[PDB]
């Protein structure tokens, strides 16, 4: 069972400089802690994680999941959230489980950070609980294959 | 360990009716989930449901929270999200954390519906996974909690 | 066949001051006027009147509607109505005619005042006509229920 | 005792379609529902019927009926409602009372139908009783002209 | 095969002022060129051509082609485009084909004609083509009903 | 010398009514101060009046004025001033001088009366000086075509 | 000579917590801080003071002054200043002296504050002076009053 | 009969560069205009001219008219139009008719340009006539005077 | 112990005309009142009254209070309140208590007036109470600067 | 004779999973269409299909276009239609013409939808007809092409 | 070869309060450093420097720079940038470069401080260099007027 | 000393098609124009020069200077000022100088253009002055880190 997680722009400089609003813990960091989750709870999951600052790649590989043995996605679109319309199509064609994840409040922050465009083409968002946000997502996202597969039966 | 479940106006009509858009879930059974959740983790705590369409009674069991053992509140101040000022700075002075939760996703509805004057006072906001949400709520309320106390010692 | 007329925040101070804009006539004059109404044509309704200041008691009433041997209701939210998304969203699950009614002119005053949540979540929105337009209201009431209930054999 | 009853665009092509949202009911056959009303109530009024597709026509109108024998006008503008201050300036020039109705609840609608400037100068607007508002126009209208004849003597 | 052509406030003062903007071909060479297309590919379509300046009769026309034996309407209603809801809402209801046709590309002049009420209500939009655009209307028009017929056996 | 003189809706009910904003002069009254005018100052002018409420009469008496040995137009469409993107562009096409009177002072009324499509297609605009705008509009009419045929020469 | 003393939503949380923005001085001390005042000038008033998180009972209250004894109103809204169109209409049918208190300056704080519908309903207001603010309201309330009864004679 | 003439910032760069929109005549080429107007229609009329760059100079002339023997102003405020309540408010204390000019079309350029605050405090608005509106003023002056001081009698 | 009065433009014109809006006294009854009040309370403070039509005149007075033994000032910037960044920047570095003050309620007046960049700037506003605001702004001076003093010891 | 077809974001997962909005024909299928609607004219074009999810490659394409032997570009931005400006000044130096295609009618959905930037740059635009939209661009292009060159003789 | 550095409000006031934002150097400083700037590269410029706080000193400096043999101007017209029309228009009337310094980054600051009226009109602008910009400014200054001369010959 | 000089879309197309508003010089120029003001000034720098226009190139960018030996960036987004969030964000953690460069005024373009996120992430700005901008950001550079490294010993 194949969650992909998606991390958009400038995430990957995160914790290395400590630049205060985002935190201490690098996006390695983050994966490490989302692996610890799937083994602690036994969970079914094998992560494949992807980080760019390309919305072109944003899309290619929510387009590249569908095909494939991928069963939903975990995203935090970082600063593409709020503008990227092509983003919130390609998840709407996703035909998939689309999670969004944010470090940050982005409610409590500038007018122009509080739209999201992707968050609305997703099933869900998860805002302002630092890295702890991924975890969440991947509890959320494997009950809500638990419930597409036992629906099925 | 205390969590105060505050459940604003409406929900208590919820799943009676069938009425689509929120679901076939009663109140009730959300808060049943909310207990299953507690003890198939083990997690120590303690639940005090409240369910109100009055905005000054919201306020008055923020208020009441704060002289008490009360450690923090999960929060659905339902259309008062987009209103209410007054319940967002009660969630301010609350000095604990505070949890918003939606059953639905409130970025893809109306225009009058995205902002939410509570979910930006509160630490993080939780939207669109239905009643699965309060439980998101919860797993995060503990481990904000735990860290709190970590930090302590 | 019972009819629930709800009167919103102010409307209990009608007439006793004479202040101008909504006119001479008290609430319960407007609620003497009503039964006359009905009375003199013989209508077939049994009337339940109610005045709140709360937005609360609002929302409350039409949940304690839903329930019961209430066939329909009249209401004037008063101020609330531009501002209510709460009582709008109780309306909406009332599942039975709402009819909203203003005594004065609400296209015709402060820009503030034109927005009707709550009238966007009724049947009907009759508006400028004084305590006239009430009756307009049980006028507009017994024929919807008249043809409900038509249909139904 | 003549009304004015004047219907503004499109509002001819009624029923004929059955086009969903304004139903199934022809023009000829809300005049006919008119006159019935007039009629099993003993009214003492005599009613002149006008469609037109045309603003100009409307405001024609309005003007002829000020120095005839007509005592007050029944008037759904249609779509002009909402962008004809003209029609609105011809309402306020009429000095003898205007109703306004409509079909439809235009507060539940688009955006751009939510404004009425011919509603604003009215004295009172009836909204999203189908045909039955304009019954309930012929009331208040019946009732507005004894309340101005009583007070004369 | 008839097709309606519809040609909105001031199309009759083409070229013959060379006024720029709009270009040098006259509204009659602009039919010419219609019929010359018709011709030219043996395109089986009786077109009647109609201008005017008035709102009114362009929803008088929309609405003579409802009852007859007209297939489908190309239009082009000038200013008209941007501000009325009532031509809108007569092309909603003319229940066929109908297309809008701009000379000038209007997403490229002033924020007001960049709105256009007619063109949503049109199944397709052609802006910026000269005259050009009107052929390009008849071969959508063909085309679509083609497909309608088509369809049907 | 042939001045074309438009006066749009509402303005032949002026005065009549002593409607307060307007005045107490009618239409009448104001074409004979021009006429006074005229003579009064031995200016070579022969004046064409025109009433409408018809915004397509106005297009269509501008249009008329083309082929015309009309050497100017002054014009007051009234609220077509705020509305009529029609009318400005026929204006703009009329290739001679225009004028746009207004009784009233349009900047000192409500927001929606503020703009002028109609105005700013004009050469020049008159307001707030009642009838005796017109006769502004006459003495300007007459040197802009004084200084158009001194040019000639 | 009774005034009374509406706090609003969240104020009896003053002082308490020392929350930063309103300070370290709780409701208490603000009320005796009053009474004080009241005697250090020999002023010749009896106070009630009442606090609520309840728009409703704010209205209830201001209602309640109207047959009553009491002179005027001094009133912090809190929250609700900027949403409570109810209460600025309760404000309005007083009849009596009211006067709008802020601890904080309004105008220097977000925009969604900047608004205050219930200060726009009463006389005068009185922002940003900390709880010096109530007792600058109660020397203008003695003072507007000794000019009230003054000109009585 | 003295006329103030005032003229706003930048008014006196009029001209001497040839700057395109305002023209080539400058602002003691306007100013001799008017002398010559005056004397060759024999009005009774002494002008005083003032042109400055200072708001503060403006308001103080403004205000100078009032003690004195100063009949009426004639005022083009320049971009102070646009932006000065300040100078609005001066005007509306006048007490004596004061009408506003403008060389070019304030309506037909920029949206900043549009709205002028001064203008909505005169009687009348010039716009549009090159210096030509200066003496559209004084005429309109000299009428406004002569029917101001008819009806004394 | 010395305040600073700044009055605004047009400020000086107040009572000459009795123009309604402000009232009946002039700006040196407005002083008088002051003094008189500092008297009447043995208020150790001295009074420099400063009233200009100049933003410069006002920034430069607030400037020239910097170095010097000024204590605090009181202003009232009329019309600039709306409209000076420039003004409220010179308050902002004032380093010393500004009040401001307006006699009518800003909050209750045309859209444009209801913005203050200047009350933004200050510690605190008072508006709506006539003059008496003034003597509201010296007591809460003398009460600003009484605290401050007081910690200093 | 050389036209390039521009496939925005998201348009090559088209009809594959017939997402209802944008139908059942694949991007392929949509260009076949292209390719046998220029042999059945016989149109002497070549054309080179490219599809992308990337703004840069867009814009890189585009760029690319500019030395070589491409006579022009039909192009579908997509999402991209809506937010690159990036791309419109692309467009606006390609010197060559560009046609803007849609198979949706953008002025029918979302307001975030309306506004094409793109569509702006282009000097013509094509929405709402589906695949056979462009077919349409392919027409309008040979005859642009075809004009271009004739006047050149 | 004379450059007039202009520095509008509240410059003066630079340093001498070390208020945070702007810096710690005074602008007499400021106008050391262009000196020395100036000798340091061998400049060949004579600079006369001006402050003012009056919107109208500015004008008529930029005003007085025209006849005379003043080649250049460099301002920063402070909080007027934001706000003054006028001197906006005065800087395109002065028919040379004219270039705008901001010590700060007015993008990164309050909304009502990106807009700058002025800035527009200037060639070019600099911001958020602190004192260094005027230098800038000097640099390019300096090689503008070289090159405005290079092509004369 | 090295900085990095990045060059956001469409800036590669310059000069080569001499398209009017941007000028003659193209890329290579005005990168060989940098080196010459880097000789000429004996300034101790070597620069990287970098063209895209990819969103995403430009962040990659700016990140890979963060780990190396590249002291400050002068960068011009280009079309992507307005609109990129996400590089604004890379700008703000870039933790060295960025100067953002202009070729032309954005404050004197289209309303889109004015806003620069990016900008307001940057230290400073120019714009306007042509390919000298980027000798005048050179300069600033230069001066920016000198003062860095003088503060450090
Ligand atoms: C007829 C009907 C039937 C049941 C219910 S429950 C309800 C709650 O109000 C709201 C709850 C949210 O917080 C949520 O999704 O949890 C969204 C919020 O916008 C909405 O007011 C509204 C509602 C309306
Ligand atoms: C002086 C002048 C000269 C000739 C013409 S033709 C004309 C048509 O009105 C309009 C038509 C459009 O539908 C179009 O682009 O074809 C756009 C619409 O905005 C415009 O008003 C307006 C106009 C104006
Ligand atoms: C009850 C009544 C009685 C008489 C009249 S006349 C009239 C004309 O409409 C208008 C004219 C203006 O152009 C003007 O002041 O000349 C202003 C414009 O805003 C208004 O629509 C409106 C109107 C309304
Ligand atoms: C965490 C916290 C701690 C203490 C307090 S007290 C309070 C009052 O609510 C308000 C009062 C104001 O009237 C005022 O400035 O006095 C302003 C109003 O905007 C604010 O909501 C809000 C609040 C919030
Ligand atoms: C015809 C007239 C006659 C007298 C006066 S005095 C005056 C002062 O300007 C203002 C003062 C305020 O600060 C206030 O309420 O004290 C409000 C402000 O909006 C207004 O411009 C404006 C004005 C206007
Ligand atoms: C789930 C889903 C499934 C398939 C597709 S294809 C697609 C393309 O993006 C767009 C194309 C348009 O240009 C058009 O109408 O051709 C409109 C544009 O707004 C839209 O983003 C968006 C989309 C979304
Ligand atoms: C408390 C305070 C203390 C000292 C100073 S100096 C000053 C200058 O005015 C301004 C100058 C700018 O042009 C700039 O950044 O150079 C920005 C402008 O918005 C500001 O008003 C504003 C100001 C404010
Ligand atoms: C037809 C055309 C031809 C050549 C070029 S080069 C170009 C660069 O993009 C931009 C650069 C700016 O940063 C600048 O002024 O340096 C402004 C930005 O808004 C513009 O997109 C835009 C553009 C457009």
């Amino acid at each position: 069972m194949k969650i992909l997680v998606i991390q958009g722009p400038n995430l990957n400089m995160l914790g290395h400089r400590d630049p205060r609003l985002y935190g201490m813990v690098t996006l390695d960091q983050i994966h490490e802690i989302m692996q610890t989750f799937v083994k602690q709870g036994n969970l079914d999951v094998e992560l494949e994680f992807f980080q760019t600052n390309f919305e072109g790649e944003i899309i290619d590989k929510i387009q590249e999941s569908v095909g494939s043995d991928y069963e939903g996605i975990i995203i935090n679109p970082g600063a593409f959230s709020h503008t990227s319309i092509a983003i919130a199509d390609a998840i709407m064609l996703a035909g998939k489980p689309v999670i969004e994840v944010h470090l940050t409040n982005i409610q409590a922050r500038e007018e122009f950070r509080k739209n999201s465009y992707t968050g609305a083409a997703c099933g869900g968002v998860i805002m302002g609980f630092g890295p702890l946000g991924y975890n969440m997502a991947l509890m959320a996202m494997v009950n809500i294959l638990a419930e597409m597969k036992a629906f099925q039966e």
